[PDB]
DNA sequence: CCAGATCGTGCGACACACCGGGCCAATTGGCCGATGCCGTCCCGCGAACCCCTCTACCGTGTTGAGCAGCAGCGGCCT
């Protein structure tokens, strides 16, 4: 399974919280498996 | 003065100088040929060596200092 890089993640300013916008407790829940991400949503079909 | 050392000279011996002959001793050193023991290998069996599998009363919780970013809150502004 994929796993990420601790440098990226934990060194502060979190890199991938800068890049992505995510809050460092929300990072860290979704990667330590505690909690779900939605990664797709079909906006114009749910619309339509 | 004059007689032996030194040297001249002479006669002989002569130890080889030659450069050429004519045979030989010692001493071979190869493996020739024949005989014999060891290295390698191909099983043969067996001791051990490692791996996998299953057992059903039941049983249910582990210092100080320096610098920077984030969360909560007081208080405008709409």
């Amino acid at each position: 399974a994929p796993v990420t890089h601790i440098w990226y993640f934990k060194g502060v300013p979190s890199r991938l919280g800068y890049l992505l916008d995510l809050a460092p407790k929300d990072l860290e829940k979704v990667i330590y498996f505690a909690a779900y991400m939605i990664t797709y949503v079909d906006d114009e079909r749910r619309t339509r």
